[PDB]
């Protein structure tokens, strides 16, 4: 599913993402936007290390979900990577929260550093009623 901007902003808010571990909803929007274009089916194979990024947040198989084909990988969210390809984002949100409970927080995603950190992210939630 490819979410519309405000549709996702409200979906994330209902799932408890607004200010989770100090991360505003607009940051989460900027992350999903740049990671997948708000697309839950998004996937990116990393030929260099044999891992794959899954879903709207592009969570990597090396550490967060199990896909059975990533060498010496871990499954910190204890989910099948398939769970991150659902139209319903509940599991992806639970896993996104898991990622940020780690030291780096939102900085875990290099795309967030590249396109969201120290930027005006207000535009992502403007007019969404969140």
């Amino acid at each position: 599913k490819v979410f519309e901007r405000c549709e996702l902003a409200r979906t994330l808010k209902r799932l408890g993402m607004d200010g989770y571990r100090g991360i505003s909803l607009a940051n989460w929007m900027c992350l999903a936007k740049w990671e997948s274009g708000y697309n839950t089916r998004a996937t990116n194979y990393n030929a260099g290390d044999r891992s794959t990024d899954y879903g709207i947040f592009q969570i990597n198989s090396r550490y967060w979900c199990n896909d059975g084909k990533t060498p010496g990988a871990n499954n910190a969210c204890h989910l099948s990577c398939s769970a991150l390809l659902q139209d319903n984002i509940a599991d992806a949100v639970a896993c996104a929260k898991r990622v940020v409970r780690d030291p780096q927080g939102i900085r875990a995603w290099v795309a967030w550093r590249n396109r969201c950190q120290n930027r005006d992210v207000r535009q992502y939630v403007q007019g969404c009623g969140v």
